[PDB]
């Protein structure tokens, strides 16, 4: 139940998004809700999500934009920030936002984070210690999950 003037300004941004979105990044034509956001990420070369493809759902809230969207994964993945219910906890975008940002960023945000994982903030403390205390280990776990569900 977002303003219309809101709605009118989301449906900018996924029409420009979904013609053009950033590479490695797709999202899916929504006419229902464009307040819950369909979204496929693939996981980047040289991580261990390469190869991997990562359904998301990008969820706007009700103080959208003045809030950041709350992105959840549908895929299994083995993320420190990640939780299982699929929450992902982006704990510097949650800081450095502003409704100008956009959803394209998020988005890049989210990619990044498979990139440049946070375990100052890990939602899965388990692949938290493990990144700081053997990263071979979480690559191999990571690695293996993204066999299994990417």
């Amino acid at each position: 139940n977002l303003p219309p003037h809101i709605i009118r300004l989301v449906y900018k941004e996924v029409t420009t998004l979904t013609a053009d979105p950033p590479d490695g990044i797709k999202v899916f034509p929504n006419e229902e809700d464009l307040t819950d956001l369909q979204v496929t990420i693939e996981g980047p070369e040289g991580t261990p999500y390469a190869g991997g493809l990562f359904r998301m759902k990008l969820l706007l809230g009700k103080d959208f934009p003045a809030s950041p969207p709350k992105g959840y994964f549908l895929t299994k993945i083995f993320h420190p920030n990640v939780g299982a219910n699929g929450e992902i906890c982006v704990n510097v975008l949650k800081r450095d936002w502003t409704a100008e940002l956009g959803i394209r960023h998020v988005l890049l945000t989210i990619k990044m984070l498979l990139i440049h994982p946070n375990p100052e903030s890990a939602l899965n403390e388990e692949a938290g210690r493990l990144l700081l205390e053997n990263y071979e280990e979480y690559a191999a776990r990571a690695r293996l999950l993204t066999e299994i569900h990417g």
